[PDB]
């Protein structure tokens, strides 16, 4: 299947957003997204349920993972 859950920047939806059309991508509120592209217009190119649509930054924000990591 997918087998890739890699990106740059994981991003959280805090809300859950509908989709009129193709182009944009409706999600749920309380779930993992792939920020790819990152555009003016609140417009930030993410990835969800293995598909590239368009969705508004407002309805996302940066996730903070826990670890070990140091730097």
């Amino acid at each position: 299947g997918s087998s890739g859950s890699s990106g740059e920047e994981k991003y959280v939806t805090v809300q859950p957003y509908t989709s009129q059309s193709k182009d944009e991508i409706g999600f749920e509120k309380g779930v993992t997204v792939e920020v790819i592209r990152k555009n003016l217009e609140g417009w930030w190119y993410i990835r969800y349920l293995g598909k590239e649509g368009w969705a508004p930054a407002s309805y996302l924000k940066k996730a903070k993972d826990s670890g070990p990591s140091s730097g």
